């Protein structure tokens, strides 16, 4: 517990909605990001100008959303004096934003800052060398992530039934968690418009994660067509749903949090990023997690919760088995198969879901957030709850 | 700052300092019509990544991370950058990400690798910047116009040049004088060989309009135009505004280029026997009004100096980016910098400004000049940033 430690003060997120057909299908990402930035500042009552920097994870906007994010800041009436940037490490971008704010604090650039992630996959739309095909690993960076799911399932022998069992459990856990109110602290309601019959915007308020489908049955999952490959085992049912969402997290040097009387929700203890074959990008967490634990000084047995991103059941299941994780410790409130996976948001989202569960349990504990990353990487972060 | 032992330029040399081991850049070419007009940015970035590793003979898999600054590619060029890594045969086990803080992205890449080292994530990494302005807004809310500062983020940077020229009273003559000096300094520096160490030749193809493909090798910055005269600059039409003072001549030229920088924890550099070209001492990022974004360095520099524990007098060279002569001139006068210390080899009006690259490029240009001089010294790299920011970094060159 050093004065120099980077602590997580507080975080909020939007509900996660299905892309194209859900409540945020007509809502621009700057609006999603503004709602969560605004909520985090208000919740801890931090003067906006106390922010040393804002870092936004984002994957699909031009330039990784730098203009869009800056516009959001101003939509939140956060003053121009507070700077902003964006980061893209694909599916990890949201957690990357956390690591980059942590890094700025440790560089002496500022004492406090905000790490966000956002993605509008509803509003989604490099210039690459002509000799791509001379270089197999360059070529492999264009493999659709859904095909890498199938590659992982075949190389490492993860059956359809394994995948579906995994997905039904993620759905079922998510349903109970939602009913018990586990997501109510973290979600901020967002009021927006959705377009109608005759062109008129009509108002709605989104308070709940749309992809949690308690009607999921094992019979129904087994019936689904493959989503990417003729004789494949990856389906819409055992994959993350394409989604819209935002999340914002306030981080501070411990001594600054104390100076200002801000709560400490968690402490960042380690962050590990490793590279794997893009081909089978899903194996990332299997290699990121051990390095993160080593750096934080821990073993698998010391961790209470692992939030491992469920891009696809194939890769998530493989990682749990390879690492010999106690299954009851993995995504106890469900993961992305149920919650959705708005690319740039998910990493920050996980941190909030993780720490709010550790908080409820109220015991000093360690938790991991980890995900696979397109183009062949894994990231993992270790956090300590007080 | 206020402790018993403080002395403004006292040496500090911890095992934890983040040091710059080495750096290389492409020559910078004019967008659309230059040598890199047909070269994709992955190729530009590959050439510099390859060069830096080879130059210091680092095993590529020793890299803990690669961070690439980029502004105009989709997703800030993450797919592109990763492809470039593999074009350099840097193995998959080395991870990569991209960053966008607009014009500062290349320096931001340096700060982000520095930060990863400070986080305990790795001991050594590569900070890069790249931009193909030859080849390259988003989904924004419907109520932009309800929020003036949001609206202001869509003001063309060329119009913010005019805004700064009018708000702060910087004449056309002031601007042209500045641009002639930048060109003249750049021509001499090129003739003396100042850029020879840092530039890595790139061999690429250009498509001729006869439908013919031809191999060429670019070894020199295309924008350095010794034929610039005062008379010629005074005759140019305004580039953005009817009665304006900003022109193609007193602005940075739209450009293509990449730069790569290897950074390490000092103790790791020493374990591996790697050279130390410089040491990163501070990094400051501040916000200013987007409509006069050019003033950024005037507010970023003082903060960076305070953090590094320095005053303007302690600095030997300021590399201040010359996006526009208006903005650059304002910043030199506001800060009362000795002019001989600002961009001694010329800046972007002459060298060009490939958005994501520049910040990295500046670092390399700065450190190579301090190295030539061979004295222990401090240097500053700073730039204004679209949508209303400034960044500044302090670097220490060892020696004497």
């Amino acid at each position: 517990a050093s004065a120099a430690d980077v602590v997580v003060v507080h975080g909020r997120r939007t509900a996660i909605c299905r892309a194209g057909r859900g409540g945020f299908k007509d809502t621009t990402p700057d609006e999603l990001l503004s709602a969560v930035m605004t909520a985090v500042l208000k919740d801890v009552n931090l003067r906006p100008e106390q922010l040393g920097d804002i870092c936004v994870g984002n994957v699909l906007q031009p330039g990784a959303g730098a203009i869009m994010a800056r516009i959001a800041q101003f939509l939140s009436d956060i003053p121009e004096t507070v700077p902003l940037s964006t980061v893209n490490r694909q599916c990890s971008s949201g957690l990357q934003a956390v690591a980059s704010i942590a890094g700025g604090i440790r560089n002496g650039s500022y004492d406090i800052g905000m790490a966000c992630g956002v993605e509008s996959m509803s509003l989604a739309d490099g210039n690459i060398t002509s000799r791509l095909m001379e270089k197999e690993k360059a070529r492999d960076c264009l493999i659709p992530m859904g095909i890498t799911s199938e590659n992982v399932a075949e190389r490492f022998g993860i059956s359809r039934e394994k995948q579906d069992t995994f997905a039904l459990a993620s759905q079922q856990k998510a349903a109970r968690a939602q009913s018990k109110g586990c997501f109510q602290a973290e979600i901020v309601p967002v009021t927006t418009t959705v377009h109608d019959d005759k062109g008129t915007k009509r108002s709605i308020t989104v308070t709940q994660d749309e992809g949690i489908r308690p009607s999921t049955t094992m019979e129904g999952l087994a019936k689904l067509k493959p989503a990417f490959k003729k004789d494949g085992s990856t389906t819409a049912g055992n994959s993350s749903q394409v989604s819209d969402g935002a999340a914002a997290i306030l981080l501070a040097r411990r001594s600054k949090a104390e100076e200002l009387g801000l709560p400490i929700l968690g402490v960042l203890r380690s962050y590990a990023v490793v590279g794997v074959p893009p081909d089978i990008m899903g194996i990332g967490p299997a290699y990121a997690i051990p390095v993160a634990l080593q750096k934080a000084g821990l073993t698998v047995s010391d961790v209470d919760i692992f939030e491992i991103n469920e891009a696809f059941a194939s890769q998530a299941a493989y990682c749990v088995e390879k690492l010999r994780l106690p299954p009851e410790k993995v995504n106890p409130l469900g993961g992305a198969v149920a919650l959705g996976h708005p690319l740039g948001c998910t990493g920050a989202r996980q941190v909030i879901t993780l720490l709010n569960e550790l908080k409820r349990r109220g015991k000093r504990a360690y938790g991991v957030v980890s995900m696979c990353i397109g183009t062949g990487m894994g990231a993992a972060a270790v956090f300590e709850y007080p």
